């Protein structure tokens, strides 16, 4: 559980956190998913923090 594909997702383009609900992402960075039930809806963990990120702006398992 430390590779770029299985249980991992690649960033297509950085983001901007202009709110406490939003989240900042970096193109190329790695985002470990904690729970995935929906396609458009994704829930990842960042520094013991939870938020909503653009799943469409990323791809898991290549």
């Amino acid at each position: 559980m430390d590779e770029t594909g299985k249980e991992l997702v690649l960033a297509l383009y950085d983001y901007q956190e202009k709110s406490p609900r939003e989240v900042t992402m970096k193109k190329g960075d790695i985002l470990t998913l904690l729970n995935s039930t929906n396609k458009d809806w994704w829930k990842v963990e960042v520094n013991d923090r939870q938020g909503f990120v653009p799943a469409a702006y990323v791809k898991k398992l290549d």
